[PDB]
């Protein structure tokens, strides 16, 4: 280890012997190249957000209106970016946010296994979506020794919800993330224009196809056996659609907590009283997010919500995503009080240009830049990166 | 002299006899032409900043949000733009900020000697970087009668730091600037993309190559004699890299002050309590700067910091750089309470289009415009240019 | 596979069930997307040609000035596009031309194996370069039952030449292609500008590092043994450079024919007298080419040479490459008398966007269009497609 | 220097140790960058041609319509590009054509000395214009051991003409070039638009101001003596204008040959009957040119004239310029029978980006490409490169 910023030294070292980089170095170049390297349906699905995309863009723009105050003569020559979350020490305050189509962002069709392997090699935890090409058991093996988390899309069948949760616990996941802001799909003009919706073609349904409860219920509905389902998952895509999206209730959350020992983390919280109610009810983690503006175009940047969610959450850890594009953004969200920050769009582009090694380069680039900003600007660890280190800017 | 604004009269005078200008007249045209006139590696290194460059750009944008209030019927027909700093009278409240690769911005490879000669001819002080092609002794001779300042990059070897400081004092430098915000290098995507890092190819290492301490220590490490080092400085580039960047401490600053009679000026201060602590400890000068946003992309414009640094510094002089592009910006930073303002990017472009005469044209153009704004808007000297002469603007 | 044109029916069939294509369908879109999907050094090497690239462009433009005359009421409802070459029946009159960096055009770094697998699945013969990441023995296995050809870069060392030739025969290759137009590298501004030359970094040298003659001669030269060479091929990159480019003579061709039973095919012939002298010498095939304009910018389109080379070659087969981009170009070169047509740039783009499946899509797209043109315009087989089916066009 | 093409090996060699090129490698990039690096008046003068510039463009376009036929198995592993002209052996069949404002294309204002030094280092002969900042005596010294030629602008004063001719002989020049197509200046919209005409400002008149005949005649005309003239050459700009342009006659050429031992070379010949009459007169060289289309926009490409001028000139050497941009063009003009080819616009750009080293890079780049084309395409020397090696192309 010594420090995440050391990553730039190998890049410069290789140039001295005539070995040029092969992947881009900034989000802008990641996005521009990766968008052209993808099939058109995958590009539409990944780049696209809800409505006219103002929220998706405003999430990113929010980071331009905070500045870190540099502190001189601090000699922050060794940084400690580790964080302890629900009993596990993370090597970095950053994680791969769940992406249901990441498998298709890689040319080999296994971008989800690629992400888990990148997590094994880097120490950056992976959160698998419920939607995936590799089963959650295989993903957890690919993540090696790195803490791994399971994101539940709570289905409209409690036996299936319990089966997923049980499977995640047995597979060794370190926590359960329940996504609250996508139980129906928002208006997404780019996908609508070409009527693009991959899961209805039977893609990324492996966690259902491999589930005993889903197999039995689909067989009762259709007569189709588990082997036929595995050979053509699209046979069950309409059945999947019928049970995909339960609208979760507070009572559901109480029931989930009572059937698992995993810590439960609620994803999509923006209002501080929702954070307050959740923490007062025993929820282990708050994950402040608006799903990258992909599911509703209501206009409120996710970052605008983070300080009051942090206040309301007290000592309950708060995760943050929606709008992170560079290591500067990582540092700003951490200074606002997020315990760790999730990466979405950037690592989908990584997958498109280089599979597992591309994802890793994205993660190492983001952490290198965050660590170097902390070094230069005089913040030696995350405990010292407090909210009074920021200033609002024009 | 009479006044810096007189420079425009020779430009218009020459047009009357059919002699057109040969160099550009505005920063935009300096930048656009100079960028094309440079080798690609030098362009990447000079234009590039840290991360997505938001800080580098916000430094410049800050100046658009202050307006000088014009005062009529003041008859400011003679301006006094002189300033007295640590016992020396500067003819202008402006200086060339240190640029470690300025030598390579000129086609002849001696852009640093060119800058010093431009300083000799104009009265605009030159601050030599520690990184340079001409030794600090030669630079000081080229600066003629103009006050000249030495910028130290404090190395990870106290014998070498003392050798540099001693050499600067003996050579007749008027002050020592210690840069605090670049002891490790920030994430710089343009340079990373092409793995561009000139000093590791042995460029601009002349102050080390000519130093007795560095020669002896490198010879102990490598067996290489001082003549071989001079003939191929790249032999020592890895050794240079190993000692380049000491992370300076408050105690280091106390030690530096005790071994030199030069005034000591701290470069990179942004936080007012860092200014306060420095002034209370006997530091002679505060140099408010964020290194043009080149080393950390934390988002806080340098100008946003200047008023509170000025308040905290009391009667200790405050220098300012990061974002100055025209004479209007010079006047605004001076009205905020900087004693003098440093020029970076603009004079690198000057060097690229015209060597020493290009650098001089940049300096004379900036001062002409500042002096004419003061004349027209009714401010006859710098004492009258106070912070209440500005207004915030949209 | 009744006819190559049937490939379009699967594409349309799938859209009727809501499955959109994922790869582009025209050369212009292959090129546009693939160029963005590649690392910058591979893009420069693959897209770039010699000089100002007029020859590379003129090769392509030449196909715009020949038009096929449509014949109605011919009921070409079954097409025979097969060709018998040196005793083997090709299912298509088309092959993958040798590309020494094809390995690096795919993200997994094994685009050469990927090409051989696409050849195994399509029946379109692959010609491996002497430069490769997989050994020629491994490539031949990957090509399955499809005829495969070995392209020799004749080295400045006859023992090594004989080893390569013997290995290819033993490995089961069906012919030996000797490239006559790259024993020295032509002026290539795009590569020169970034000083990009992959082989000197020890890339794609596997056929040398696995060769017993090369191992012994390099071990004699440097001291390093076979394992140190397999572990760091760059140790031998300078040695490779010294022997890579023997300027072949007529006497060498005589000698080559005497040590192999394989048919010998000369690549790079443009002048009819060269083709006539080769055939009189008992050379088995003439491969009309100008290396895509990548080695010399002399300005003569390859297609302009093809009719006279065909005429001078008598009953000896003529292969043709340099400027093929679509299936229309394939039909025009066959009509001028090529027995089979080589594909270069287009399948590099295929590798970049889809590995082996992308290469396969390029090949099946070209053949589908050529087959459909023949069907619609009334040419039932390659015998009926002759130079008098063509007209010059403005 | 075994062959000119070896220049590419240094460029690639340096990239292997992380040293990137600093100058462009193609004419398109030389032109693009140099045009931005120049003062606007020099750009207008250098880039601009006569009228709507169709002739200047058509000169260049003509090279796109000739293609060199590649010859295989010629083993041209050693090339002889030397040429013997009027008793001197040139190492290259290429020279720097006269450029009367070349001094001002370099930033230091001495681009003419810089060209002569590049000639001294490369062996590519320099032809100095009568218009220059360095005296013809100083230029000849700067050219070292390389043959040098003096281009006469024959003045309306035979005493002055005789002085110039005598000075060039005494100074050691190897030939006298008489330019026949600029005794009056053609319509040049780019210069007219900004009324740009440098010589009338007293620029580049050193050969007149240092001439004893000019000094006496001007002193008689105006009253000012030699020192007042050396100190302000613009005093004599109107007088220079009055005598600059004598329209040369056949009788003048007879007279010139009688007063010098130097070979006499006529520049601007396009019509075969003019070449035939000159050779019959005992003129030593024919210099086929249309002044780059800079003086008259009549629309005939210079290259279109070259074959018939060669044929009419018998065994008298023919030089050629007007439209050469790359080494491919150099090969094509030599193949049509030019004994040597002149370079204009390209080395002005070289001066603008790099002074003498930039000029040298342009020259070595052109020759490297020409040499490599000859090697790859099978032409061992200039004798083997004849007009039947070429084909017309669309
Ligand atoms: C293509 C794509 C698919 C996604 N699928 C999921 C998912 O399956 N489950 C989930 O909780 N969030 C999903 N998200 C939301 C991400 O977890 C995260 O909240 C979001 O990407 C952050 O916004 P940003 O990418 O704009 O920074 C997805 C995001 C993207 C880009
Ligand atoms: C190419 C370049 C190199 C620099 N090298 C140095 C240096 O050697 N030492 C130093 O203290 N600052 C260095 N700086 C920072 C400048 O002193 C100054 O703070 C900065 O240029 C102001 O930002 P601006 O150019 O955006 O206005 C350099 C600046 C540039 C543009
Ligand atoms: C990137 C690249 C590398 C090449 N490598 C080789 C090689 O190793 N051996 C060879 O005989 N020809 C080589 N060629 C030339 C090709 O076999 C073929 O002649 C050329 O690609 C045809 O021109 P086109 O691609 O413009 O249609 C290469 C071509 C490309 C694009
Ligand atoms: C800026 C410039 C000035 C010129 N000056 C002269 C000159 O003093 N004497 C002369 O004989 N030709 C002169 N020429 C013509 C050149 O010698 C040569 O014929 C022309 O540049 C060739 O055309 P090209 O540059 O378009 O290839 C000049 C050319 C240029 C570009």
């Amino acid at each position: 280890m010594s420090n995440w910023g050391d990553y730039e030294n190998e890049i410069y070292g290789q140039g001295l012997v005539g070995v040029a980089p092969t992947l881009p170095m900034s989000y802008a170049d990641w996005e521009a190249h990766a968008q052209q390297a993808l099939p058109p349906g995958v590009l539409s699905y990944v780049a696209g957000g809800s409505g006219d995309e103002h929220t998706q863009r405003a999430n990113v723009e929010a980071f331009k209106h905070w500045g870190l105050m540099p502190r001189m003569l601090m000699a922050a020559t060794e940084r400690d970016l580790s964080v302890e979350l629900w009993g596990k020490t993370w090597a970095a305050p950053m994680f791969f946010a769940p992406i249901g189509v990441i498998a298709l962002c890689a040319q080999d069709g296994h971008g989800d296994a690629a992400s888990a392997q990148a997590s094994a090699r880097t120490g950056v935890p992976y959160i698998t979506s419920t939607l995936a090409v590799s089963s959650l058991e295989d993903i957890r093996k690919h993540a090696g020794d790195t803490p791994a988390y399971f994101q539940l899309y709570y289905p409209e069948d409690r036996d299936l919800a319990e089966s997923f949760i049980r499977r995640a616990e047995e597979a060794g996941y370190d926590g359960l993330v329940i996504t609250l802001d996508t139980w129906i799909f928002g208006w997404r003009p780019r996908d609508l224009t070409i009527s693009n919706f991959p899961f209805l073609r039977g893609l990324a349904l492996t966690n259902y196809v491999t589930d005993p409860v889903f197999q039995k219920k689909f067989k009762a509905h259709s007569g189709v056996e588990a082997e036929g389902l595995r050979d053509n998952p699209r046979l069950a895509a309409d059945f999947w659609h019928g049970l995909f999206g339960h609208s979760v209730t507070w009572e559901d959350i109480d029931w989930v907590r009572s059937i698992t020992k995993m810590p439960v983390i609620l994803k999509g919280i923006q209002h501080p009283d929702d954070a307050r109610r959740a923490v007062d009810s025993g929820v282990d983690g708050i994950y402040c997010s608006n799903h990258g503006g992909r599911q509703a175009n209501g206009g409120l940047p996710a970052l605008d919500c983070l300080p009051e969610v942090v206040k309301a959450s007290g000592d309950t850890p708060v995760l943050f995503d929606s709008g992170i594009r560079t290591g500067a953004d990582v540092v700003k969200a951490l200074a606002m009080g997020a315990s760790a920050v999730g990466i979405g769009r950037p690592y989908a582009w990584g997958a498109a240009l280089g599979g597992s090694k591309g994802i890793e380069h994205v993660a190492r680039s983001l952490l290198a830049e965050a660590d170097l900003i902390m070094a230069v600007d005089g913040y030696r660890n995350l405990k010292e990166l407090t909210i009074d280190a920021l200033r609002p800017t024009r």
